[PDB]
């Protein structure tokens, strides 16, 4: 009954906005639908395999992620709507030229979930959206904003079905592409996560590597103290699913420092922010261990940060196990 | 170049078959695509949900399982070529009318994975197609056959893009459906494991229930005993994302039997013969811990069987401990 | 490499507008999308038939011309551009709420060739948009404006491939439906009409009832005066494709007046203006016979007007027997 | 509820078949979905516009034409059903490799109405199929056999929805192919056209060409002796679409000799044959004018013949004609 387009346009519409934010998710919308109609055949279309490059963050690329992000970075600056953008992809951070130049700072991972390609793991791509505030000439130094001065964020997981996923101002909002007419539909509106949940999701293939809070609390998970049921065990490997399943069902998703990355995996800019924004407007929580997420000033577009998510009762806990060990 | 269609028919057509076998395999693919397109759309047809009833094994059901189920049911009764269906859905095996009455006996998971469907996890279809060896009339002991009898079975899988993968004594194929068309095409051949993995997939919720040899095992791939780099881990959730991951990349997944399920989870008729099939062909190995999946002989239709398979040197390393256990 | 959307926005963008106009377009297109996707499998959903009623202007309604009409409607008044629609379907305008209301009027054929429904032929949907001129509220006269008056113009073509055709005062672009991601793309810009072209298209069956200009024009189309080749004919009954196959290919479609239809058959405000509209931005005629039909000021919303209208050398040819005749 | 695959299948059910006509006629349904997606989208594709080349019966090859083709010619070959075809595009019949071949000379028009296809008209694929009569090696001659001898035939009409009508022994019926899961299903059973229709279907562009008898019909058309209301006219100029909308309405489809051709323009193989064939299963008549059809002996594949058909009334009528100017 209603379309992501409608949704966007009647928001805007109380946000008294210029239609320059609404044209941006327009076409973020647009190549979503593209990225999801070449993922559904990827294989068919040999789009699986390396393109033949490592990025800045040392990752092999894939065809995907090369296809994705030219969809992206195209659709962005024809959108009118932007001025600088950041991808996992480049090395530095895209100006837009004068003509198609817009008030928007846009950090994105065309295609999250790259170990997971070749074997048909969900996958997708994730956005966050900022406003530019220096008056400067457009540079990467609008992208080292914290994530707190998020204006949009979210994500599209390219799963059993494709979802998009907004957070705004105004909360959180789920919209599901239809293959058939081509529009992402609303099917779940001002989404709040549990308080509390029954899942931990984890790769405890680094447990040597954890620290003394992380190993605890995945000990009690496993051996409750109040001889409750044990919770239950999620890692699909892709950060945009994992997620996903935690605003859903919650429960806890957990990629922190550990001994040989201080600054743990995921990448600050276009992973741990967004996820930080989605997961707080729901009213869940996104911590490093040590602070929260969305108020890390960064000082470089691809730094990584620890990242600890999800219902707010348990990353609490976690918070109270690297509290006591502090 | 080569759809499911013109691969199943030349490959009967050096089977020497009659096209009963044929007709089974074709009936079998419509039914998946139709899966495969209310999966991408179902939260906007509205199949998410329970649909009022819970199945034999203890669990609740979806909507999605019950219009899948009535699909495979209806193009498989009017394929011509079965005489007895066993569905995870149906309390008691299924006998096909004599008209329509074929030789196969086909046992099946409509859809795998329920507990992933509204977070859109990958979800999938498993199936296994049997002769009927008996001369009496068809009945329920026509589908209480050894896996090793089995003369087909595969997976339907419904993740970023749908596979349809497909074992036979002739070994593994797998095969993209190509939406546009409507047609699986072939995209990878004779498909064969690594003889050894990086990656184990097991619920490690169920740490406190664990037997010795799951628990040491485990703490082997986390802390390597010839110091090598410990392994990662992945639990999709769904029995059929985790194989499949198994089988292009290599490694472990388990599903054993613990303190509280002698007989583990996973149903041995529909999902631990299907896949411990697939597994052999492709020369992955599939045991219970103590004895070879296809090797037992089924006492019940709807009865649970531990399971580990995957990479034949880690699947064997883990049998040694059970051995030492023992 | 262009979508309609963008293409409307850069437009839109030269234009200096507010965004009503692009928003009003962008919504036509999303019901235009739907329409073509129920098209396309019609007979399998059941739309083929009548609704069981008789519009104003004495004609079977069919079921698809219910679910077209709905779907224009809806989308128009969501748009917030809107504040008079006119549709075939309905007996009088249709005034939009104030909360929704723009400052538009859009009159439309939901569904245009009913008549080739039932047998595949191509069918479409035509819309001609104009700015409210008034002062007093939105009402009926509103939409009694002379098709000269018309900011915008078009219509979609369901035919062997999906086309929405676009006219406003730079000129006239057509934009195909890939059904694979859902959006229009711009396959023609700037179309001009031929000044002479080689096929006529009439219904011949109302010979009996033609004036003598057209019986003479006829005769000299089969029986050329300077023994050129004779003009070949083609009338699809479908006026969108009919004049959509003038526009491209060129040549004059006809739909006169005659001995018992004074105005002819096809109406004023939602059929005869816009094609009048298109074809005049390409380069080309329409006319009654006796006066331009973009001059007439219109009486009734669903008054019907004859119409002669193709390449300028061709209409003006039968424009000289009318005067020869007068 | 019945899908194109399961009626052949239970056709051939019935008629004993071994097989080989079911895998045929499922090949020829692969290439059919195949087209029918192009065909949607070949503006995208950039399948419109000329090939390069000219066939035997003197025609500008299009794109599509080369497409289409080769996409009916290997999935003929690859069905191991066939030993002899005849395609329009190709000048001498093409014999089938010993491997792949099979006992059935399939005869067939790729794509049907190129005039048509830059202005998005409907246009189609006509076939028809023989059993192989001669014990000789494969050649030419074996598709030199009068259409009675038909075992089937039919075409698919790519319209507004893509149909393919298929006929033979036991009668006509119609499939839509649903675009979302890519399977013909069954709309329209034992399909039967009218004894009298209302619409006649002709090009009176080449009015200074007819014979007297055509001339004479026509007329009677526009002013009914019996002062009944005239027929109607509806020319599409695409074969397929004129005599699809003739069976499903009723009424007569005309492409006659004249004085610049004694045969006609329509093809005998592959166009008049096949809708010769459908039109007499459906209770219709189809003739030169002079002879039936199907009786005519062709002694070159690509040889032309008159063709009148429709509902039998009607072509009766214009027969009586002929005969009284005989
Ligand atoms: N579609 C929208 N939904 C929600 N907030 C919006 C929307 N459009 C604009 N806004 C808000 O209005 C501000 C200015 O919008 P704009 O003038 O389009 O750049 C944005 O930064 C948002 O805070
Ligand atoms: N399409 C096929 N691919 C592989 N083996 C086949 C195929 N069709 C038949 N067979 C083999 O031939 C046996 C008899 O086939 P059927 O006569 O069709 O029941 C089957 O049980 C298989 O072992
Ligand atoms: N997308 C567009 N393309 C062309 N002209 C436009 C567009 N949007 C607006 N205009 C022109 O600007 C006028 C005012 O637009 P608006 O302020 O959106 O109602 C319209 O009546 C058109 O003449
Ligand atoms: N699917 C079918 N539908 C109708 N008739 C069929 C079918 N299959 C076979 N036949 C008839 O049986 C004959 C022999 O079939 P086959 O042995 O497959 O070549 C054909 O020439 C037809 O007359
Ligand atoms: O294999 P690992 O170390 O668990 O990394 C998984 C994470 O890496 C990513 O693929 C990013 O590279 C995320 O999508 C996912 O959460
Ligand atoms: O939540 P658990 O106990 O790990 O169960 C997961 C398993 O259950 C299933 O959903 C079957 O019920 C499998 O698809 C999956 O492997
Ligand atoms: O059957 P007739 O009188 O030629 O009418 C055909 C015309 O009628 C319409 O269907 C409108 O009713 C047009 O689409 C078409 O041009
Ligand atoms: O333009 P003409 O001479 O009427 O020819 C139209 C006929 O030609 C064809 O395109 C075959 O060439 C048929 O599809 C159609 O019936
Ligand atoms: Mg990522
Ligand atoms: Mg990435
Ligand atoms: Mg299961
Ligand atoms: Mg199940
Ligand atoms: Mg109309
Ligand atoms: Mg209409
Ligand atoms: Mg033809
Ligand atoms: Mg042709």
């Amino acid at each position: 009954i209603v379309t992501l387009t409608r949704f966007v346009m009647e928001e805007g519409r109380k946000a008294r906005g210029t239609g320059e934010m609404t044209q941006l998710l327009n076409s973020l919308c647009t190549a979503v639908k593209a990225i999801s109609t070449a993922v559904r055949k990827a294989g068919i279309l040999h789009l699986y395999g390396i393109a033949g490059s490592t990025n800045v963050t040392g990752d092999q690329v894939k065809k995907l992620d090369v296809l994705s992000n030219d969809l992206v970075i195209n659709v962005l600056k024809s959108s009118f709507a932007t001025c600088v953008l950041v991808s996992e992809e480049d090395k530095n951070a895209i100006i837009v030229e004068p003509e198609k130049r817009g008030k928007y700072v846009v950090c994105f991972d065309p295609l999250d979930g790259s170990s997971n390609i070749d074997c048909l793991v969900s996958i997708g791509t994730i956005f966050g959206i900022y406003r530019k505030n220096s008056t400067d000439e457009p540079s990467e130094k609008d992208a080292l904003q914290p994530g707190r001065n998020l204006v949009a964020a979210g994500y599209a997981l390219y799963g059993s079905a494709t979802m998009l996923v907004l957070a705004m101002v105004n909360g959180v909002n789920c919209f599901m592409l239809d293959p058939a007419i081509g529009e992402f539909i609303l099917v779940d509106r001002d989404v709040k996560i549990k308080k509390k949940g029954s899942i931990y999701s984890i790769n405890e293939g680094y447990a040597k590597e954890f620290d003394p809070a992380i190993t605890e609390y995945i000990q009690r998970k496993k051996f409750p103290p109040d001889n409750s049921a044990p919770y239950g065990a999620r890692y699909v490997g892709s950060m945009v699913a994992d997620v996903h399943r935690t605003l859903v069902y919650g429960g806890i998703f957990m990629y922190p420092a550990n001994k040989k990355s201080p600054k743990g995996k995921l990448r600050l800019l276009y992973e741990c922010n967004p996820m930080a924004y989605v997961m707080e407007k729901a009213g869940g929580l996104a911590t490093t261990g040590k602070e929260a997420v969305l108020d890390i000033v960064p000082t470089d577009i691809h730094q990584r940060a620890p990242i600890i998510l999800g219902s707010p009762e348990d990353v609490t806990e976690l918070l109270e196990i690297y509290q006591k060990h502090a």
